[PDB]
Formats: C-alpha cells, structure tokens, sequence
C-alpha cells in the first residue's frame, strides 16, 4: 500500500495537463503543487502533468483528465505509478501533426489561430506520443505530438519554435478518439450516472474476483423517462467506460423485418454477445417490441414477447452479460418483464433542473465561440420546463441566427471557405433573447420534483410554527436513535389552516429547503380534474413518484376543493364523502415509516373537511396560522422588493404600522402597484424628452443619456390609497372559533404529583 | 389606570412606609401621576372596532 500507487479518478478541470491530489496524500508522498511530475502507465507510455492540491479529490485516488485518460491506454480503477522529475527542462523544437478525419472540414492555417493561444501562458508540459484537444471555432481538433528533439519529458517555453509543417496523417489503429462518448458529455443526472456505476462497474471491472464473490449480480436495468432526456448517450457512455463488448439492439429494426427474422436476429445478438463475454446489451424503445397483452393483436407479435421472455430467463448461466432497456414510460410494458430475474431494477433519469440545465448549455457551447454579452446561467434560470434535447435546438437556433444576422459574413464567404470567418463570429444575447421566443418545450406537463430555494428569510416571524415544523419533520431524519431509544412512532402529516394569503405555500418550501428533501405540489384543480373525471387511480401513481424521490414532502394544496365544490357540505345530502379523498386515506394507510415521506395539507375552510382524515396515523396536527405582526410585516415589505430598486429615503417600518389587518398578498399587490406607477411615469418621461424635445436635433446626441426614475417616495404615497383589506372580521372570528373548538384544557393545568414522606 | 396607579401609591405610602413616623409629617407630601404616555399605551390593548365591515357596506 505505498503512497505513489494511484487509482484513476474523473477530474472536474478541463485542462488537458493537468491532475489532482489530496492535501495529507501529498503531504506523506512529499510533494508541492508548483512541481511538474511524470505519469507511467500500460505499454511504456508515458504523461508529463502538473499536479495541484484539492480538498474535494479522495485521497487513494487520483484525479485526471479524459486526455490524459486516453493517453496511457488506462481507464478508471487501474494503477498507475508517479515519478517526480525536478529534470524537467525546456524544449529545443516541437513538431506536431494535425489527423484527417477532424481536419476534413476545417482549412487554412491552425498555427496562430489554435496552437498560438493554447501554448500561451499555461506553461504545458508535452511528450513525444501524447494526443491533446483544441476546442474552439466551432469544431474541435485533436494533435498528436509526432516528433521533438529534447527529452521527452520537457516544459514548452514561449522561446520553443513549434513546427507544424507536414500533411495530416491517419492514427495508430489502437488509439481513441471522439467518436466515442465519455462521462463528460452528460449532465444534471449525478445520482443517476452514480446509481448506474454502482451497479454496472464492480461486476464487469472485475468478473473473477466478483465471480469468486458468489453474491448473485443484477441482470436488467430498466431505464425510463421523458422523450430526449439522453438515455442512449448514458447507456453508450457506460459501455464506453467500461470497454466491455457493446451491442445495439433497436426496437423498430427488429419490427421492420419478417416473421423469422426477428427471432432470428434476437437469438443471433444473443449468441454473439455471450461469446464475447463481459458485454453490454442495449435494447433501446422497448414497448415497441413488448406492449401490454390487450395491445399485442396477432399471433407474431405475442411470439416475438414470449421469445425475449425465454432469452432473459434463460439468460442465467453466469454469463457476465448484462441487459440494458429504455422506455418514455414504465406502464406500457409487458409486466412480465418485472419479475425476479428479468427487469427488475428501474432508474428514473427525471428532467433537469437550473443546475442541469447550466451544465447542459456549458457542454453544447463548447466548440461555439461566444460573445461576452451573454450570461448562461440567466439563460438557464429562464428555461423552464426544458429537456436537454431543447437545449440543444435552442443552441442550434440562436448560432443559425447568428449566422443568418449577418447577411455580410454570407457575403463574405459566398463559395469559398475560411476559419478565420467562423472564427469572427460570436453570439449575442438577443440572439438568445430571440430563441426563447420561438422555442416550444416539451416538459410543461410534468410534475416537478425538485428542492426549493424559498428560505426561512423570506418569511416573516412564525417562530413557535418554525421549532414545530423543524421538530416533526428534521429530527426522524437526523437522529433516528432517539426514537429507537424512547420508542415512539413518530407523527406522519401535518394540517394548516387559516384565513387566505398568508405563508403556507413558503412554509412549506422553507422546511423543505431546511432539511434539503424534494417537494411535490398538488393543487386544487388537479383534485377537481381527479373528481370529474372519475380517474382517481391516479393517486396511486402519485404516491408511487413520492417514493422514488424519498426523501419528500408532498403538499396537498386547497384540500376542501371537492368538498366545496360538491355542495359546500350542503347540497347533495351527502357527508365528507369523496373518491380522490378516499383513495388518498388509503394510499396514506398503506406507505411504510421508513420511507420518510412527509405529507401536508393546506385549507381555508377546516369545517368542511372530511373528520376521518384527523385521525392518529394520517394528518393529526392542526397547526393555525394567522395574519402576520408587524415584525412578520416588515420581513414580506423586505422580501418582496428585494429585485426592484428602492431609494433610501423610503421608510418601511413606518409602512408596517399603518397596515394593521393585512395579509401577505394585500402587501404584494400594493408593491407592485407602486412598480406600475414607476414603468409608467419612467415610459411616459422616455417618450417625451427622445420624441418632443426635437426632431433634427441641435446637439450631435441626446444631451441627459440618464433614466430618471427609481422607486420612490410619491409612488408609494400615491399607490396606498388604492389598497383595500382581503379578510374581513367575521371570517376572522370564525378561525379563532374553530382555533377554540380545539383547546387544550380546562382545569388540568395545576395537575402535580403527590409528594410524601 | 392613572386612578388605579394613584390610589395603590398613595396607600403604600401612607401607611406601610411607618406606622410610629421618623419624621414629623410625610416628607414627600407630593401626588405622584398624571396622565402619560404607559397608561394609553396599556390601554390600548383593550380596544375595539365596534362597527364592522359588513354594517357599513350597507
Ligand atoms: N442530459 C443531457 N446531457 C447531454 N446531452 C443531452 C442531455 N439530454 C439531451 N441531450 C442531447 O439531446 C439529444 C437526446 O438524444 P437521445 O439520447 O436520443 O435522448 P433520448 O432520451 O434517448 O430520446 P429518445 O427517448 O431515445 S426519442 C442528444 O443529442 C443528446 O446529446
Ligand atoms: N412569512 C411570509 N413572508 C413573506 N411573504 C409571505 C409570508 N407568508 C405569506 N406571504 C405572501 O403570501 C403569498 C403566497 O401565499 P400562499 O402561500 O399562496 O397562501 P395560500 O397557501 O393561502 O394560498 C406570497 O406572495 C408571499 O409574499
Ligand atoms: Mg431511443
């Protein structure tokens, strides 16, 4: 176990020299980030890098670039042994080769505009048989290091000449390239890609050693999710990490052919793919090969069905295959194929969020040069509702609209070609600004299933609801001994109730950003839509979602949204009866404890309500929450106005004392009615001083170039006498009604126990 | 509640200061309170709006 044996480790930088350590790794090897060390891997090849320190790099392990991956005939898990060289001088002459296949478009010079800024600066250390990548100008080409003078191991120095004279010669046949895909190219579904490495890798890395383990593998992985979120390219790039024999098996193929033939070529791909064991089998669209059985007309196809099911069951010959399927939808398929022994472990890969998206948009405008005026991330907070495939045609349209801007770059290159023209274009923001105008996403329909940003700051107050929100929600998950301890079952749901437009939605989100677990809104009108339809079988499939995402909080919006709608517990002659709500008391009925999927219901009307769901073992604590003081008023007249530019000479906490009675929406509505009188008064000034003030203008340009207004004063002052109260008196004398038809005691409170003797 | 402040002062302080007295008289011989600022912000507590929203709609 001595300290310069290193397992191979993905890096996050994306330079091309460079690798990463740990600090007490390095502290006992004895080095320092300023030295250039040597890498020595399979075949006698060799890698000069520079080494750096990390706190997020493993300690026995080493964090490398995929360049310097495939450099070394290495893949991730082997050894590789470190040698330092102080000996690292400067070079005489570097002479380097550009490869055909990458260069079949692009002409020109590649010196000055790619090998002149790459070098620069950086101070890389090169050898003689490494292969490094330049992205930029819309392509990426790779160089391999044919011929230098020094030393292998040497520093390019600015004083080095490179030469680049030479024709573009072919790769050595066992050499990589970028045809292939690697776990770079996929992002915003790190769990997953992690889930899928713990079952994939340890099998098929090693199959002696997991083979005289004797512990039975997984043999089907069932991948499912929305159209275009890039199952193929997961599926590819596990397979090209691995190296392990990978077959591609397509759904339609298979239907387009006769009736023998799809057997034929299923039992073929199956031959084949044991013969050249560990293998990979990917069969990609695979409801369109095995439906349900009330889908499946004819006699072929219900063959071809029972043909896959004999193949996966006798598939079990401890074989080291492993089967792989993808699907949009885990219900159409035939379910006798999620049995033991077959498709058994299912991956969700869901849609992205922000984070993902930014990384998708980073690894599309890779090659893409880019102008400085944009900012990615603002792009990504904008797209909403966006599968990674959108992301791609919205990349794609703003560069053709970039290219399409400039009818005089067309002019520039009417027939003939230059890199320097490509590499003179850049991308706007309002090409971007454009695109997500004419950009029609594919994922508004579905549920989002994600970890809130709203914090406990944005909510004003409500300090006994926030120590009991954190006390039934964040203590099971942290300290689980406790409860084993006393032995108590800790408490399942949670009713608030109040009067309207008061924080149960942000009180929600804020204990759901506390302890860090995804949420689920349901609102009213799903309810409704569940009621009219008669298609409650849907809760189920609802809850099924709340535990593939443990842990949850799943937040039941307006929950006497059928009863008010039924009679509003008059009409009809019926009481608290409901399918949805029934379906819901029995979905809650059958979920285990250990899932910790927390549930919370939301109403303004808690007469109405079904009394079975108040019951121990479903939504047992009633929670009041009331209009907000005038400490809680100052935090909503702060955390509304935090996008808009306030002057300094407005007083809030003078604007807190007048509003006795209000509620949160009653202070949103005055905020932004006083940002509709600044728009109006900054749009109605623009106007006159550009247009009125003259039409041939006696200076050369607009003499003020200043926007006059802020949020002020006056525009306050002017939009207060519009504001009104939303809940009036009696409504209020109903909750603290109801608030006492539940109190604790009467004359209980001086309970002691006797003390004697 | 200046009422009430006055006449538990004025108690106090007449008798259970000293029933046999040190000095000749009541040295402070002074009545404490007025009205001011505590007691309308004590009772303001206590205050109601006696109309309310519906009646003055119609
Ligand atoms: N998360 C992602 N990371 C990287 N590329 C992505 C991602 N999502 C989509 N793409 C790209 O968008 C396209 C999606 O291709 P696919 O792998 O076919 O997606 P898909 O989920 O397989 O769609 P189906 O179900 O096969 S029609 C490819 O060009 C991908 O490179
Ligand atoms: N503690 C709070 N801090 C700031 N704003 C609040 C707070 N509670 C409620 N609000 C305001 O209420 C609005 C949302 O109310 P919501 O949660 O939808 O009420 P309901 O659940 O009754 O519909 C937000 O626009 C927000 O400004
Ligand atoms: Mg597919």
């Amino acid at each position: 176990n001595r300290p310069n044996r290193l397992i191979v480790d993905e890096a996050i930088n994306e330079d091309n020299s460079v690798v990463s350590l740990s600090q007490p790794k390095m502290d006992e090897l004895q080095l320092f980030r300023g030295d250039t060390v040597l890498l020595k891997g399979k075949k006698r090849r060799e890698a000069v890098c520079i080494v750096l320190s990390d706190d997020t790099c493993s300690d026995e392990k080493i964090r490398m670039n995929r360049v310097v991956r495939n450099n070394l005939r290495v893949r991730l898990g082997d050894v590789i042994s470190i040698q330092p060289c102080p000996d690292v001088k400067y070079g005489k002459r570097i002479h380097v080769l550009p490869i055909d296949d990458t260069v079949e478009g692009i002409t020109g010079n590649l010196f000055e505009v790619y090998l002149k800024p790459y070098f620069l600066e950086a101070y890389r250390p090169i050898r003689k048989g490494d292969i490094f990548l330049v992205r930029g100008g819309m392509r990426a080409v790779e160089f391999k290091v044919v011929e230098t003078d020094p030393s292998p191991y040497c520093i390019v120095a600015p004083d080095t000449v490179i030469h680049c004279e030479g024709e573009p010669i072919k790769r050595e046949d066992e050499e990589e390239s970028l045809n292939e895909v690697g776990y770079d190219d996929i992002g915003g579904c790190r769990k997953q890609l992690a889930q899928i490495k713990e079952m994939v890798e340890l099998p098929l890395r090693h199959p002696a050693l997991f083979k005289a383990i004797g512990v039975k593998p997984p043999r089907g992985i069932l991948l499912y999710g929305p159209p275009g979120t890039g199952k193929t390219l997961i599926a590819r790039a596990v397979a090209n990490e691995t190296g392990a024999f990978f077959f591609l098996i397509n759904g339609p193929e298979i239907m387009s052919k006769l009736a023998g033939e799809s057997e034929s070529n299923l039992r073929k791909a199956f031959e084949e793919a044991e013969k050249n064991a560990p293998a990979i089998i990917f069969i990609d669209e695979l409801d369109a090969i095995a439906p349900k059985r009330e889908k499946t007309h004819g006699e072929v196809e219900r063959r071809i069905v029972s043909q896959l099911l004999t193949l996966m069951d006798g598939l079990k010959q401890r074989a080291h295959v492993i089967v792989m399927a993808a699907t949009n939808r885990p219900n159409s398929i035939d379910p006798a194929l999620r049995r033991f022994g077959r498709f058994d472990r299912e991956v969700d890969i869901g849609i992205p969020d922000a984070t993902g998206r930014l990384e998708i948009l980073q690894i599309h405008t890779k090659n893409m040069k880019l102008a400085d005026d944009v900012d990615l991330e603002q792009v990504a907070n904008e797209t909403h509702g966006h599968v990674g495939a959108d992301l791609a045609a919205l990349c794609s349209e703003a560069a053709l609209q970039a290219i399409r801007k400039k009818m005089d770059l067309i002019d520039l290159e009417d027939e003939t070609i230059d890199a320097e023209v490509m590499n003179s274009l850049a991308v706007t923001m309002d090409d971007f600004r454009w695109a997500l105008s004419q950009s029609n996403p594919s994922a508004l329909r579905e549920t989002v299933v994600e970890v809130p940003q709203v914090t406990w700051e944005d909510i004003g107050g409500l300090e006994d609801v926030k120590r009991e929100l954190q006390e039934l929600v964040q203590y099971p998950v942290e300290h689980p001994d406790k409860f084993l301890k006393f032995g108590m079952t800790p408490s399942k749901g949670v009713l608030f109730y109040g009067p309207p437009g008061c924080g149960k939605t942000l009180l929600a989100k804020a204990i759901a950003n506390e302890c860090q677990a995804n949420f689920i809104s349901i609102k009213g009108p799903e309810l409704l839509t569940m009621w009219f339809g008669e298609s409650e079988a849907n809760v189920r499939e609802i809850f099924d979602k709340a535990r593939q995402a443990a842990p949850c909080v799943l937040f039941f919006d307006e929950l006497d949204s059928i009863a008010k709608a039924r009679g509003g517990n008059i009409g009809d002659g019926g009481g608290a009866a409901d399918r949805v709500i029934n379906q819901i008391l029995t979905e809650m009925d059958g979920m285990s404890t250990k899932k910790n999927v927390f549930i919370i219901g939301a109403t303004n009307r808690p007469d109405i309500i079904d009394p079975a769901i108040l019951r121990p073992g479903r939504l047992d604590q009633l929670i009041y929450i009331p209009l907000p003081d005038e400490k809680s008023r100052v935090a909503i007249l702060k955390a509304n106005l935090r996008k808009s530019p306030v002057a300094k000479d407005v007083d809030l906490e003078f604007l807190a004392k007048m509003t006795n009675g209000f509620s949160g929406a009653d202070l949103t509505e005055i905020c932004q009615r006083a940002c509709k009188l600044a728009i109006r008064e900054s749009i109605e000034s623009e106007i006159r001083r550009e247009r009125e003030r003259q039409t041939n203008p006696s200076a050369m340009e607009v003499e003020e170039d200043d926007p006059v207004p802020e949020i002020r004063r006056d525009h306050f002052e002017e939009a207060m006498r519009f504001a009104r109260r939303s809940v009036s008196d009696n409504d209020i004398r109903k909750y603290e009604m109801f608030a006492q038809t539940l109190q604790q005691s009467r004359g209980f409170g001086s309970f002691r126990f006797p003390s004697g003797n």
